[PDB]
């Protein structure tokens, strides 16, 4: 989804609306953001549906991995951002 990349900050948004908050996990492992989402079989509008996904982003060169923050909204936007130095 959306992404901001300015001189000072970066921002990455994801549509994770099919996942509840216990079903998502953000890890900074080195110079990589990992987003993981897993959800077991469950009824929905058309039938039954399980889902899994695993995403990796490279951290911009001028981003200390230790200053990266995460946020989760109720309607399902997951954001990762960071200052740049």
């Amino acid at each position: 989804m959306e992404m901001r990349l300015e001189k000072d900050r970066f921002s990455v948004n994801l549509d994770v609306k099919h996942f509840s908050p216990e079903e998502l996990k953000v890890k900074v492992l080195g110079d990589v953001i990992e987003v993981h989402g897993k959800h077991e079989e469950r009824q929905d509008e058309h039938g039954f549906i399980s889902r899994e996904f695993h995403r990796k982003y490279r951290i911009p060169a001028d981003v200390d991995p230790l200053t990266i923050t995460s946020s989760l909204s109720s309607d399902g936007v997951l954001t990762v951002n960071g200052p740049r130095k």
